């Protein structure tokens, strides 16, 4: 396991869930770290993504103003608050985690994935 997801559950619409994922210490600050969410029948979407410093992040469109992505290198912890949830936010959400010489948005740059949290608005 290299990366480990915390948060998830039931969450009401206009609410908010705080995802974390943890990865290890020795290596932490050497990987862009981002989530990707699936729906049943569907594929994995991009929702956010942070470089390894943390100086830069990108969203999808539709989680732009209610979702942030942040990590605290100090802490070995990336997180992304997400904000005025809806009904189109339900998913399976995975942290993902790739070397810091790819650009975040690239989708082929993603070497690890966590298992997975469940994220439902009621």
């Amino acid at each position: 396991v290299q990366l480990q997801e915390s948060g998830g559950g039931l969450v009401q619409p206009g609410g908010s869930l705080r995802l974390s994922c943890a990865a290890s210490g020795r290596t932490f600050s050497s990987y862009n770290m981002g989530w990707f969410r699936q729906a049943p029948g569907k594929g994995r979407e991009f929702v956010a993504s942070i470089t390894s410093s943390g100086d830069k992040s990108d969203y999808t469109d539709s989680v732009k103003g209610r979702f942030t992505i942040s990590r605290d290198n100090a802490k070995n912890t990336m997180y992304l608050q997400m904000n005025n949830l809806k009904p189109e936010d339900t998913a399976t959400y995975y942290c993902a985690r790739g070397l810091g010489i790819y650009i975040i948005r690239a989708r082929g740059g993603y070497d690890h994935w966590q298992q997975g949290t469940q994220v439902t608005v009621s």
